[PDB]
Parts: C-alpha cells; sequence; structure tokens
DNA sequence: AGCGTGGGACC
DNA sequence: TGGTCCCACGC
C-alpha cells in the first residue's frame, strides 16, 4: 500500500488516497459533519447519512423474504441470514 | 435489534 | 478533495 500513516508508530498502510485522508481524522479528532437533528458530531458523511435514520425512522433496505425494512445494508444483510 | 465506527473500493 | 456504497467488528 502506497499510502502510510505518519502518526508515531501507527503502521497503517492504505490503497487509496481519500481513505487515508479519512482515517487521520481518527487521530486528529476531526468531525467534519454535523446532525442538524441532535447536533451530534461525526467524522464522516456516510455514517452521518445513516445516523439521520435513527430520528426520522427511513428505512430503505427490505429483506427479499420477509419484506422487514432496516436503516442500513448490512443490518438487513445480517438479518436474511436468518431464513436459513 | 440498533448503531457507532473503521476498512476496501469507488466516483 | 468530498463524498458514497458495501461490509465487517464491536457491545
Ligand atoms: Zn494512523
Ligand atoms: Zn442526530
Ligand atoms: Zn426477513
Amino acid at each position: 500500500r502506497p499510502y502510510a500513516c505518519p502518526v508515531e508508530s501507527c503502521d497503517r498502510r492504505f490503497s487509496d488516497s481519500s481513505n487515508l485522508t479519512r482515517h487521520i481524522r481518527i487521530h486528529t479528532g476531526q468531525k467534519p459533519f454535523q446532525c442538524r437533528i441532535c447536533m451530534r458530531n461525526f467524522s464522516r458523511s456516510d455514517h452521518l447519512t445513516t445516523h439521520i435514520r435513527t430520528h426520522t425512522g427511513e428505512k430503505p433496505f427490505a429483506c427479499d423474504i420477509c419484506g422487514r425494512k432496516f436503516a442500513r445494508s448490512d443490518e438487513r444483510k445480517r438479518h436474511t441470514k436468518i431464513h436459513l
């Protein structure tokens, strides 16, 4: 991996450039995105998008078997396996 | 179940 | 740069 985190004793190498800057926000504690509803700060925009659904109750991901809806894709993925 | 949060890969 | 899905780990 071309990109390396220059923060002391942190051995993380990333391949994508944007992923390095994303990872750097962990060490710097920077949180560029805020939630308009609860005013909480997040390090990432994609986590903010899914966080907002905890307020609005929006669930765009439905299980193909029973039709149960979830706010995030991974929750639906983890759910679908129960029907096995 | 609910959801913060990090990583790969992508546009 | 600035996001934007998919997905895994943690409690
Ligand atoms: Zn680092
Ligand atoms: Zn909020
Ligand atoms: Zn189901």
